[PDB]
């Protein structure tokens, strides 16, 4: 308690906004994450020395890829922080402890390739894990790190509590497989509209937490336009590299991964907001009304992509 984390005045205020950007200073991101853990969980949730050792080992096992990198891990974590702070009565002690950690760890050792490419490549991980291939790898990496000497950030939990929080983290990381999101949002939509959704039902909590993980994972579409536009360059750098690797295998890539189809990006973005993003934040807002600013920011960026398609805005590449 004696030593507390503090941010400069601008960061202290703006970190509470859903659309906060964590900035270009990598050396500040560990401090920003600890600050969020102290405020959303408590200063006693973890021993600062173990948490600090854990954070630096996680950082080291993210790779130097354009998008699925250490900055994405902390960005996804910050979106979970904003959801938890604005819904603070709804989550348990273990959920607060597990969910920021799950977000930090959710893309561990990502190489910038989709499950589909690992399948077509016949990558060994595809034989180890037939479904949610990369996500089961991310979880396995989380367990490896937690089992390093001095890295057990959950050391004060009983065996049964430790087992629950690892099960929260496992389900949360697996839910970031966007293939699973379509089914989970459909279920949640029907449960909501038929008035059957029950936050005391553990299988219902799992689905709600899954949707929160999708919303956090996609949260780059919920930033102010200048941040959303520049981040779109990072995701497409990975997609186009995968598309190149698909062509090397003699397989035609899907249009969003073909770097020859760069002029069609604004229409593909429009396609993604309508089929995925807007439905995602809409269902989240129905279940957790204080998450409204995510949906509003998503609608604003959708309107910007339409302005691009009408030639009223220009996307520099
Ligand atoms: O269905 C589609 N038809 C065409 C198309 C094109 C692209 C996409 N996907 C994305 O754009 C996207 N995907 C992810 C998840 C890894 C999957 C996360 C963020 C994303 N966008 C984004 C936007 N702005 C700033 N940062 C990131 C889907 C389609
Ligand atoms: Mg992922
Ligand atoms: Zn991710």
């Amino acid at each position: 308690g004696l030593m507390q984390f503090t941010l400069p005045v601008r960061l202290c205020k703006e970190i509470e906004l859903f659309h906060f950007d964590i900035g270009p200073f990598e050396n500040m991101w560990p401090g920003i994450f600890v600050y969020m853990v102290h405020r959303s969980c408590g200063t006693s949730c973890f021993e600062l020395e173990k948490l600090c050792r854990f954070i630096m080992s996680v950082k080291k096992n993210y790779r130097r890829v354009p998008y699925h990198n250490w900055k994405h891990a902390v960005t996804v974590a910050h979106c979970m922080y904003a959801i938890l702070q604005n819904n603070h009565t709804l989550f348990t002690d273990l959920e607060r402890k597990g969910l920021l950690i799950a977000c930090l760890c959710h893309d561990l050792d990502h190489r910038g390739f989709s499950n589909s490419y690992l399948q077509k490549f016949d990558h060994p991980l595809a034989a180890l894990y037939s479904t949610s291939t990369m996500e089961q790898h991310h979880f396995s990496q989380t367990v490896s790190i937690l089992q390093l000497e001095g890295h057990n950030i959950f050391s004060t939990l009983s065996s049964s509590e430790y087992e629950q929080v690892l099960e929260i983290i496992r389900k949360a990381i697996i839910a970031t497989d966007l293939a699973l999101y379509f089914g989970n949002r459909k279920q949640l939509e029907e449960m909501y509209q038929t008035g059957s959704l029950n936050l005391n039902n553990q299988s219902h909590r799992d689905r709600v937490i899954g949707l929160m993980m999708t919303a956090c994972d996609l949260c780059s579409v919920t930033k102010l336009w200048p941040v959303t536009k520049l981040t779109a360059n990072d995701i497409y750098a990975e997609f186009w590299a995968e598309g190149d690797e698909m062509k090397k295998l003699g397989i035609q890539p899907i249009p969003m991964m073909d770097r020859d189809k760069k002029d069609e990006v604004p229409q593909g973005q429009l396609g993604f907001y309508n089929a995925v993003a807007i439905p995602c934040y809409t269902t989240l807002t129905q279940i957790l009304p204080p998450t409204e600013p995510l949906l509003k920011a998503c609608r604003d960026n959708l309107s910007q992509w339409e302005k691009v398609i009408r030639g009223e805005e220009t996307a520099t590449w």
